[PDB]
């Protein structure tokens, strides 16, 4: 396993090594998006968690169609204005409830290193 802590200051650093293989050893769920809202890598455990598969949401928007839910002030609303402003680091609760059983998460966002990229922590609670 890699061993990286949910909710980490240094996480963006951490995770600017992984590859997909590496991201499939985190305790957590991961996503990576671009500025757009598109779905750029899909870690193992966001799968077990949504019961998505990851090969197959890579490549589709993240708030358009895998996950509408999400689709909020309180969820698109914060990653809009991240992505605008350039700086992006948020902590918070939902509820996953599109086509699958209410599940309550906890839901981390930060901008990665890299230019344009963003990634969503997401861990059960
Ligand atoms: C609501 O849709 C919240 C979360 C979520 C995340 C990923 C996937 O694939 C479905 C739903």
């Amino acid at each position: 396993m890699e061993h990286v802590a949910f909710g980490s200051e240094d996480i963006e650093n951490t995770l600017a090594k992984m590859d997909d293989g590496q991201l499939d050893g985190l305790a957590f769920g991961a996503i990576q998006l671009d500025g757009d809202g598109n779905i750029l890598q899909y870690n193992a455990a966001q799968g077990d968690i949504t019961g998505r598969d990851p090969k197959q949401v890579i490549g589709k928007n993240f708030f358009k169609d895998v996950a509408p839910c999400t689709d909020s002030p309180e969820f698109y609303g914060k990653f809009k204005e991240g992505v605008a402003s350039g700086n992006l680091n948020t902590m918070f609760e939902y509820t996953f409830d599109y086509q699958m059983t209410p599940t309550k998460v906890k839901v981390h966002m930060k901008k990665a290193l890299s230019g344009d990229s963003y990634w969503v922590f997401v861990k059960r609670v």
